[PDB]
């Protein structure tokens, strides 16, 4: 509930570091304590004011006393709302600052959660949850802090008062209507939170529909399906609006039964006054006194009654927020792990067995040995499971059974960080960063150089097209560089990972999209770079590979056929049917 | 400003084919009059019962007199708040209707747009946009319509009274206490609204850098570049938190201020009473009048300083929603367009020169004519510019000279729907939406019966592929159907199209991703499906259209060879070369 999310974010507010902003909310509270004596105090003299107009006065009638009390009424007035306005001003950096590193602890949460839950993750509900958050918290924290504690103390000042100045069936007044008031909201605000969680609910699945089909404009115009996505969204546009005028029918019910205890106490206690000035117990000053003192007290408390929905949301949103940080990160390096030692890099694969999920077994027991060195190839027809071979080599998730090997150490005891570091990728779809090409090229490694950049465009062979380009290295690319044609981001992609020069280098059909001769000018640059580290190239046309030191062929997640080019032609099975098929 | 946003935001509220709304808006604005009415009433009632009980009494001046009253004051008190939730519940059915109507307006718009709006942006911001609008504009129109008007209304009323009870010497200070405080207001208003926009702007592009980082996940993991993002974000995100402090800044003083300016007004006002008193020209209940007025007018006036930042953001909002909707449509029908009639399927292209950009031409004059039922190949090697041909035949853009025909129509002329209802399209990267592949393969045609999803799931050789699924149909594959194998989304690509059944279909690159026996299979259907249609194929890999009735070579724009594959070889040009280079 809303308790527990405002313990939780209680220790942002009183850091335990920077001695400077502790300070600050102590002043701050004295500021409160202030302003809300002044604004209890200013009822007495008002009273008393009343008081000396009638029935005679002590130097003059009005002349100096009546002007006195008035001038005094209203430089508190002002003096109040001064204080108020300086707690707020005084206030407000320690809550920009707290916001600040509940944002930045949020970003860094997410970018150490694991692969597959960013397999299946809408792009609407993050960037939605994250902005509404930051807002929210902002909103909720001030009106939540600023108009609740001062409201309590004066109602116990209140009760203290009349406890000094009256006999005590006010008091028991008091206290009887305070407890019908909380027990009133609190049974009211139950029935109406399952309403608010289904709104918000639909709310989400909408937004989320919208984004999708804003996201696939393309295809949407492919097939001229306007119409469509247009009922589409309206119907759940409609559903929303429903439930809202619900929520907000029962909002109305609350307040006026809050508002009809409200001024029942009031009456009841101006009544029991008036009947006791009837005796002569009390003076009229004592009526005046106890009016204002009820209207000073219920103002804040009348303010709420439009302003609690957006309280409301805004107290799901951060409780929303703080169970985002709170999930569990599946893939974790083990402690203590020691760093990787790459001096002779071959790389087994020891019996390992794997899948997705349970109910689908993707590979059966492979195992296999690449020497340090060595080129080989792995080839397959479709379907073949053998991304997952590259996607189980950077950890991307763990096997089942058998283990992975580089150098005879066990990868799933070593830091994570140095096993990637040591890796290069080329993956089939790659993405480019929205900015220029000479910062998506010089992002393979921290602080790229111009003679680093320049070596790799010549090596990937498009240093003629950027030159011919009006722009040069300023061209923009847009959003995953849609603006650039296929075999330009594939050329993008192989700068990226010569840039890194990795020892160990991966290419996941890296040669795919590019003509005749560009493949072969890359190819031979591919054979060269090659001269003393572990290369693995994943390739659909045989001719490219033809030349590999070795030849692994996989058909449905097991090691048909092993050996080099001769072997298997010789052996006239899978490789054998394939190649002559695809010579003819 | 916000005057020319709320007067465009006005017919929305009073609509002109419902009729049953309109007299739901009179019955609150007649609920709104007679609660100030209450309101306004009820401080004489409470001057008269003070009157009363001092100096004097017509009968028994001690219980009965007084209790009438206060009791009197108590349900007046009750009643106008009454009134105010009554409105509340019957105004908030046009709220959502209005909101709904501008959504549904933003999306359609939206779609309508062309092309070279999308591919110049990020989506996190459209998205933010949307939700944030539809939240501003609501509790905008809430807050800025109900507690505004009133004050007005009431300070009139006040205006009138003291005219009726005094003298006028009261209205001449109220007159300068309203002068002062709407030119103090103004002027310092101008001077927060430049900090303000500042703000914003580094909000959102914060914001729109975030959301790039996270979805780029992938790279970044590849790149260990965790680091490099965490430190970015964290200096937009401090920037911000110090627009933010100098904003609030001049917002405190300016509160003070007003605050100032109200409490002299009351002090001068009370102080004279109390000189006027001394004379006997006035009772002593005229105080307490004044007095009660006096706070009953301003206290919906000192709320706004708390609500004051909220509103202002919602101001922007809805005037950026605005801005969204007026932006002019690059491509548009012609008046009175004919609609296409396909006859004879043949394609001209006369002279057609054209570039993205008017400092890079891409096209130099090609033209060429495609003859109904023929099978043409186009191909070229990297950077040719083959791809925009497709885009240019569905006009995504304009020529700048020269013309497209079909059966001899200028294509400029007819409606949009009817020509891209007529063309078929296999891109080079497929998207996918994020739900079953039962639902992306019918997603071809409206209605799609399960026998024609049978037909192109055999037509497309994935049957057995689904078969041996444990869901089948019902298989998720995330977003962007990054789930699934290349193979498996171009062949749902394919399948669309089958689905689609155009008489004109184009194949971009659209065998890339498969291995060679999936390759023969799907070629062979191509072939048996085009027996009466226009074909056009764009092929990297020659072999794969070598039986082409004619194939037209390209490069860098132009046209460098035609005929048929026999002539080309002959010729010893540039497609022998190609093509004995892949050989070898
Ligand atoms: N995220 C995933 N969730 C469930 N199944 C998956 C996922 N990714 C891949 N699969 C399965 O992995 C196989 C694809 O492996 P892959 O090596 O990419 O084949 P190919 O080389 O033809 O692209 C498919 O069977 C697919 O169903
Ligand atoms: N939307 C675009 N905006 C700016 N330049 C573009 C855009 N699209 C293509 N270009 C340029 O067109 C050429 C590649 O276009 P394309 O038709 O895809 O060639 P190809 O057929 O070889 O793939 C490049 O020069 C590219 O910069
Ligand atoms: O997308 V292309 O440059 O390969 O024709
Ligand atoms: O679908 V694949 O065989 O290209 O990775
Ligand atoms: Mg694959
Ligand atoms: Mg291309």
């Amino acid at each position: 509930d809303g308790w527990q999310t405002l313990k939780r974010f209680l220790p942002y507010l009183w850091p335990a570091d920077n001695a400077v902003l502790r300070r600050r909310v102590v002043g701050a509270i004295l500021m409160v304590l202030l302003g809300k004596a002044t604004t209890l105090a200013l009822p007495f003299a008002y009273k008393k004011a009343v008081d000396a107009m009638t029935l005679g006065g002590g130097a003059q009638p009005a002349l100096t006393v009546a002007l006195a009390f008035v001038l005094a009424y209203a430089l508190g007035r002002f003096s109040g709302v001064l204080f108020d306005n300086l707690r707020n001003i005084v206030f407000e950096r320690v809550g920009q600052d707290a916001t600040r590193h509940l944002a930045e602890n949020v970003f860094a949460r997410l970018h150490k959660l694991s692969l597959r839950f960013h397999l299946a993750r809408r792009t609407g509900e993050v960037t939605k949850v994250i902005e509404r958050g930051t807002k929210s918290i902002d909103t909720m924290l001030y009106f939540l802090l600023f108009n609740i504690a001062p409201t309590v103390i004066e109602l116990t000042a209140v009760i203290v008062i009349f406890w000094l100045n009256f006999g005590l069936g006010l008091v028991t007044a008091t206290i009887l209507a305070v407890i019908a008031y909380v027990w009133t909201t609190r049974t009211i605000t139950e029935w109406r939170t399952h309403l608010r969680e289904k709104m918000n609910r639909l709310d989400g699945q909408a937004l989320a529909r919208a984004v999708d089909s804003l996201l696939n404009y393309e295809t949407v115009k492919y097939f001229g399906a306007e119409s469509r996505e247009e009922a589409r969204y309206a119907s759940a546009a409609r559903a929303y609006a429903d439930a809202a005028v619900k929520s907000e029918n029962s909002l109305g019910l609350l307040n006026i039964a809050q508002a009809l205890i409200v001024n029942l106490l009031m009456a009841g206690a101006m009544a029991w006054t008036v009947y006791g000035w009837s005796q002569g117990k009390l003076t009229v000053g004592d009526l005046v006194f106890v009016n204002t003192y009820l209207t000073q007290l219920f103002r804040p408390l009348d303010m709420l009654g439009m302003v609690y929905r957006t309280i409301r949301q805004g107290l799901i949103d951060m409780a929303e927020m703080f169970r985002l940080i709170d999930t569990h990160i599946e893939v974790a390096d083990v402690p203590n792990a020691p760093a990787l030692v790459v001096n002779r890099p071959s790389v087994t694969f020891d019996n390992v067995v794997f899948g997705y999920d349970r109910d689908r077994e993707i590979l059966h027991g492979l195992s296999f040995e690449v020497a340090a060195g060595s080129r080989v190839a792995i080839v397959g027809p479709s379907g073949a499971g053998k991304s997952t071979i590259a996607r189980l080599l950077f950890r991307f998730y763990d096997p089942w059974e058998g283990r992975i090997l580089i150098d005879g150490q066990d990868i799933a005891h070593v830091t994570q960080t140095s096993l990637r570091a040591a890796l290069g990728i080329v993956p089939q779809d790659s993405v480019l960063f929205n900015d220029t090409i000479g910062y998506n090229i010089a992002y393979g490694r921290d602080g790229a150089s111009r003679a680093e950049v320049d070596a790799a465009a010549k090596g990937a062979a498009i240093a003629d097209f950027i030159a011919r380009l009006p722009q040069g290295y300023d061209t923009e690319v847009g959003e995953r560089g849609l603006k650039l044609s296929g075999g330009e981001k594939q050329r993008v992609a192989i700068a990226r990972t010569l840039v890194k020069n990795p020892p160990i280098l991966l290419f996941d059909e890296a040669t795919s999209a590019l003509d005749t001769r560009t493949e072969q000018d890359i190819l031979s640059t591919m054979r060269a770079v090659a001269s003393h580290r572990t290369t693995i190239s994943i390739a659909h046309r045989l001719s490219t590979i033809a030349d590999s030191d070795t030849i692994l062929v996989l058909d449905q997640g097991r090691l048909a056929e092993q050996g080099s080019h001769l072997d298997l032609l010789r052996r006239d099975g899978l490789y054998a049917e394939m190649w002559a098929r695809q010579a003819a």
